[PDB]
């Protein structure tokens, strides 16, 4: 007499039936005896003990929301984070290191079907390797969630099982693969509200494969780094790790040589010296240069690259005043410049009239125009966020060199994406659009790939499927966003609007109201600035706030040309050379053609709660993100379908005890066997369908079935 109740603490909880009165149901719950009377259509089916733990949820005879969520937590709390939800995986951040990821562990999983052993993420970067050597089809691992989900975490995990198997220990390649993130992560990552190692970019790492299976080379792509965390942070939040790393770590001689000054001496260090608990910023700045040793980044390439960092650094020190009765700016005190031109290995004099008077073509003739003290700050602010992700690309594509230095392509890949996953802020500027944009995109693939699966399945058996793509509904808010005409899109919008001389930005919004106003996926907000998109987790309130600033990224032409002909070969490299927004859906074009081309892997992230705590799973919180990932939407879809699939063999085998009359003695077909049970049990036709080879039952035909 035991059910499943909503609980506002625990999501759901345990309670059981005292009294039926037509819909209503006055219920006891199983923890403190509370009479609670509520719907009847509130109440969801509890599934038997023999599924404790079950390590593939698609297993389970009742299949609802309540039965997934307890299947997690009780995983959960006994040291299983990982668990198998049918076609897909999910991944309970533990907050503390677990045991299972030793070279015990790798070995155990090497050639293991995914059903052979306990759920692993060694299990998924297995099946997907050995998959694309029988198939030869390029295979990919998805890695989504929240900030703070484990996506890095479990990224790199695929990473070491596969630099152990696909090995030729470990080698000079494998050696220097596991290496590339410790590198990426000094300069890429920060300390974030939500994660002390946030991601503050996205990633595709393609790790490529000889025709027998042996890693031969790799590249990665990455995304939408946060350049603007160089200039300022948020309460409690620092820059990127590698500022805190450099003014930690560096030597007496190093201090001197990168004019290097202390936590409190920076304006673009907004909180000083906030610590990463666990973690020493020296030790970390030791170990980071270590991976760039084992990388091949010459002594020469590393000091230069800490020169740029601290050059960053620097720009952020500069201070403009105002001429008197004037918005002039003026630059009273050299001291900054100086050491920035010193470091930057270009003229002070040239550099100071570069800023404060530059020379613009206007046709024919040439305009010196003097700069206010605001378009001075704004262009040293664009110059420290430009000058950072040249420096982030320079490390990145020199990362790439020493990854594909063989001149190997190989006869496959394993594709591993590790982007940032949707978030709801107070502030959803641009950046939070092109992030919202990318997981329309990767929802839709999501949504779709099930979909293929099942029409294949479906069709395997000779079952009927009347279901259109599960894809297409995640189409109109991404035409809202693309589309370049007819009805034009967001973007589409932004990159007209930023032709327009008078343009402002809630100039845009009045266009984008008058082009898009009535769209299906769209609403207005209740601030000029301000508009809504419905995307596929929820309405997300976008501030249009410098966005056509943002798109058309602009930068002194002036100092930029002077850094182009820097007297220092490394900086000269940085600067060696249509809109933010354009450029970006090209990213997003091409990363979607490679993931469509590829058989995907699904490994959906959980963040157990918004402490960063062991052992504390928020019950609605993880609710919240099986809604957000499309888990909820699945236990929706297999409801209404046939949830439980089982093959004759099994079937006779399993309840061969109740319909014990139905089998004669002797020999007989599968599906034959098991036509006999089923008449001998008058199961209602529309309850089942016989398949080629498995059974299809609606939900809770089985529940009933499991009796003694
Ligand atoms: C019946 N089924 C299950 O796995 N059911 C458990 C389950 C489904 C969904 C969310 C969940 F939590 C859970 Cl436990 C298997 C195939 O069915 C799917 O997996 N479809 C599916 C469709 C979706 C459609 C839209 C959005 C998400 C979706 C997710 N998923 C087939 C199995 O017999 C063999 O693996
Ligand atoms: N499987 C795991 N085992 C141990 N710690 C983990 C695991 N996954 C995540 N963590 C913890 O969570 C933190 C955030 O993980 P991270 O992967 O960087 O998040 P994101 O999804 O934002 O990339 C880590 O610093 C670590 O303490
Ligand atoms: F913090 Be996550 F890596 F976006
Ligand atoms: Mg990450």
């Amino acid at each position: 007499k035991l059910v499943w109740v909503p609980s506002e603490k625990h999501g759901f909880e345990a309670a059981s039936i005292k009294e039926e009165k037509g819909d209503e149901v006055t219920v006891e719950l199983q923890e403190n005896g509370k009479k609670v009377t509520l719907s009847k259509d509130d109440i969801q089916k509890m599934n038997p003990p023999k599924f404790s733990k079950v390590e593939d949820m698609a297993e389970l005879t009742c299949l609802n929301e309540a039965s997934v969520l307890h299947n997690l937590r009780e995983r959960y709390f006994s040291g299983l984070i990982y668990t198998y939800s049918g076609l897909f995986c999910v991944v309970i951040n533990p907050y503390k290191q677990l045991p299972i990821y030793s070279e015990k562990i790798i070995d155990m999983y090497k050639g293991k079907k995914r059903h052979e052993m306990p759920p692993h993420i060694y299990a998924i970067a297995d099946t997907a390797y050995r998959s694309m050597l029988q198939d030869r089809e390029d295979q990919s691992i998805l890695c989504t969630g929240e900030s703070g989900a484990g996506k890095t975490e479990n990224t790199k995990k695929v990473i070491q099982y596969l630099a152990v198997v696909a090995s030729s220990p470990y080698g000079e390649l494998e050696k220097q693969l596991l290496q590339a993130n410790p590198i990426l992560e000094a300069f890429g990552n920060a300390k974030t509200v939500k994660n002390d190692n946030s991601s503050r970019f996205g990633k595709f790492i393609r790790i490529n494969f000889d025709v027998t299976g042996y890693i031969v080379g790799a590249n990665i792509e990455t995304y939408l780094l946060e350049k603007s965390r160089a200039i300022r942070q948020a309460k409690d939040e620092r820059t990127f790790h590698i500022f805190y790393y450099l003014i930690a770590g560096a030597s007496e001689q190093m201090r001197n040589d990168l004019l290097l000054e202390g936590f409190n001496n920076y304006t673009f260090l907004s909180n000083g010296h906030v610590p990463i608990p666990a973690q020493q910023d020296d030790e970390m700045f030791q170990e980071t240069l270590e991976a760039m040793t084992i990388m091949g980044f010459t002594e020469e390439e590393q000091t230069s690259i800490l020169r740029v960092v601290s050059s960053v650094l620097q720009l952020g020190n500069i201070v403009f005043k105002k001429e008197r009765n004037t918005d002039q700016a003026s630059m009273p005190d050299n001291t900054a410049a100086q050491k920035v031109c010193h470091l930057m290995g270009i003229n002070v004099t040239d550099f100071t009239r570069s800023i404060l008077t530059p020379r613009i073509k206007v046709g024919r003739d040439v305009v010196q125009k003097a700069q206010t003290k605001e378009q001075a700050d704004f262009a040293i602010e664009a110059l420290a966020k430009a000058k950072f992700e040249r420096l982030f690309r320079w490390i990145l594509t020199r990362v790439n060199k020493a990854l594909d230095k063989t001149k190997r392509q190989g006869a496959s890949f394993l594709g591993i994406l590790d982007i940032a996953g949707f978030e709801i802020f107070e502030i959803n500027s641009f950046e939070q659009l092109c992030i919202n944009y990318t997981n329309e995109k990767l929802q839709q693939l999501f949504n779709h790939t099930m979909f293929i699966l099942e029409q294949e399945e479906y069709q395997r058996e000779g079952i009927e499927w009347n279901f259109i793509d599960f894809g297409l509904d995640l189409q109109p808010c991404i035409e809202l966003i693309e589309r370049p005409t007819n009805p034009p899109g967001v973007l589409a919008l932004l990159d007209e609007e930023c032709w327009f001389p008078k343009a402002t930005d809630t100039s845009f919004v009045e266009k984008l109201i008058q082009e898009q106003g009535n769209h299906a996926k769209f609403q207005k907000s209740k601030d000029k600035t301000e508009f809504c998109i419905l995307h596929y987790a929820g309405k997300v309130t976008y501030n249009a706030s410098a966005w056509l600033t943002k798109n058309m990224d602009p930068l002194n032409d002036n100092v930029t040309s002077l850094l182009n002909q820097s007297s220092d070969k490394f900086v000269a490299d940085l600067w060696k050379d249509r809109t933010v927004g354009q450029l970006y859906k090209e990213q997003l074009t091409k990363l979607m053609t490679t993931l469509r081309n590829t058989n995907p892997n699904f490994v959906r992230c959980i963040i157990p709660n918004h402490e960063k705590r062991a052992g504390k799973l928020d019950a609605h919180l993880v609710l919240e993100q099986l809604r957000c990932n499309g888990v909820l939407e699945g236990i929706r879809i297999c409801r209404q379908g046939f949830p439980n699939r089982i093959v004759f063999q099994e079937f006779r085998q399993r309840y061969e005890i109740l319909a014990a009359n139905a089998i004669p003695k002797g020999f007989m077909d599968g599906k034959q066997a098991c036509i006999l049970m089923i008449k001998a049990l008058e199961l209602d036709p529309n309850l089942y369908r016989i398949g080629q080879s498995k059974i299809f039952f609606r939900t809770g035909v089985l529940a009933h079935l499991e009796e003694e």
